[PDB]
């Protein structure tokens, strides 16, 4: 029903391999590899606030579902695309030649990105406040 | 007594000022100055798991108490140093012309830093599991 909240990353699969397939510096990979950080989402109807702890890195991004919206990525590049609401609880993007699809099921997030033949995979979990 | 738990940054004082000091580039600046994450702190006995976000920057550093440790600072450089506890409840440590003292006070955590005739100040509040 609603995304809001602070989500702690749990476990992952092919950060390594993803973060070397769009360029990140290996000395970044393995800076941020091991980091299990905390994760905010703020949804108000179709709008969206995430501060996502990716690595070693904080990551701001704002959009309305179904809108244009200018994205920051890993690489600091910034991407224009729109991003879907499929039901209530996943939401749906390309950009460049990735896949990401954010599903919450519960207090569980899976974030699932596919690239070539690397899927990265996210589990997080929602902090009980 | 313990500083353990996830902290989330509730108001900063003077971010701008201090990361020009130190020489943070203005890019970095601009993107993190809005950022409020969250931090996470591992207490065992007097040693010390941290892992800050800083702006846009995740830095994790381990120390014990009087023991000299190896630290990351914002900018990336390692410096080293040792942390002292005065009394129960602050962390204080000197490295390059930087004084910074963490002080626990029940669910605030207020970090003060001064460098030369700025105080960087954060307040962070416990999040309650
Ligand atoms: C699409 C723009 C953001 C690009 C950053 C990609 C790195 C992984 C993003 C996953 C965040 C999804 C929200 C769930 C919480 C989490 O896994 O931190
Ligand atoms: C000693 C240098 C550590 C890294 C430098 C980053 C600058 C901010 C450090 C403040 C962290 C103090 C922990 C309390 C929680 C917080 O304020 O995030």
């Amino acid at each position: 029903s609603s995304f809001s909240g602070k989500y702690q990353l749990q476990s992952q699969e092919n950060f390594e391999a993803f973060m070397k397939a769009i360029g990140l510096p290996e000395e970044l990979i393995q800076k941020g590899k091991d980091i299990k950080g905390v994760s905010e989402i703020v949804q108000n109807g179709k709008h969206f606030k995430f501060t996502i702890t990716a690595g070693s890195k904080v990551i701001q991004n704002e959009f309305t579902v179904g809108e244009e919206a200018e994205m920051e990525t890993m690489t600091g590049e910034k991407v224009k695309t729109v991003v879907q609401l499929e039901g209530d609880n996943k939401l749906v993007t390309t950009f460049k030649n990735i896949k990401s699809v954010t599903e919450l099921n519960g207090d569980i997030i899976t974030n699932t990105m596919t690239l070539g033949d690397i899927v990265f995979k996210r589990i997080s979990k929602r902090i009980l406040e």
